[PDB]
């Protein structure tokens, strides 16, 4: 319950966007024009480990082809028509209790206008009080201005903010302002408090 000024800050390339599906489906495309099979499940890992670009290479290099003309393939696709962008689908449920709980709730990222607009046509666009975008101009990473700048915005709390990105450069830039962070993995911070779900996140605040 209770929840003082607790401030609070989503990314928004994985952490709450599920659009993996939506490039992901381009590749297959990509695959059987060489005749090549295609697991969602061998491709979802592999791109979480390593590059779109590095899966082509290790491909075509197994497979007596070239990533030169795989990259090409890779651009005449259909899926990127075909498919959306989806409100990763769970979260909801904290979405829902931060802001019950008026927990100043933000977004960082350094995607386009275009942004503003998929939160706003999936539900969800008062659930970050500001979102920030590539118009906001600051610096690459880590970049300490972007938090002093919601901090000072509505007068927040530095320390009674918290950063969700899945990360190890949840901490950095995150240590450098003097913020905390929430993210899936260990990184040598003290704001660092590892989770394995998004639920997670409220259980923080509830004492486990």
């Amino acid at each position: 319950g209770h929840m003082q000024k607790t401030a609070f800050i989503w990314d928004l390339d994985g952490t709450l966007l599920d659009s993996y599906e939506a490039i992901l489906s381009g590749i297959e495309e990509t695959f059987a024009q060489f005749s090549i099979p295609y697991d969602k499940e061998k491709v979802r890992e592999f791109i979480f480990k390593y590059s779109v670009q590095d899966l082509l290479v290790r491909v075509a290099e197994d497979r007596n082809l070239d990533v030169e003309v795989l990259n090409q393939v890779r651009a005449q696709s259909l899926a990127e028509k075909n498919a959306q962008v989806v409100l990763m689908p769970g979260a909801r449920e904290v979405l829902a209790w931060a802001d019950e709980s008026g927990i100043q709730q933000f977004i960082y990222t350094h995607k386009g206008n275009n942004a503003f607009t998929i939160l706003k046509d999936l539900g969800v666009e008062s659930y970050f009080t500001e979102i920030l975008t590539s118009q906001s101009g600051f610096v690459r990473k880590p970049s300490p201005e972007a938090a002093t700048y919601l901090l000072d915005k509505y007068q927040l709390n530095s320390d009674n903010t918290y950063y969700i990105g899945d990360r190890t450069l949840d901490v950095e830039f995150a240590q450098n302002s003097g913020i905390q962070s929430i993210n899936f993995l260990e990184s040598t911070y003290e704001g660092n408090h590892r989770i394995q779900a998004l639920a997670d996140i409220s259980r923080i605040f509830e004492t486990k």
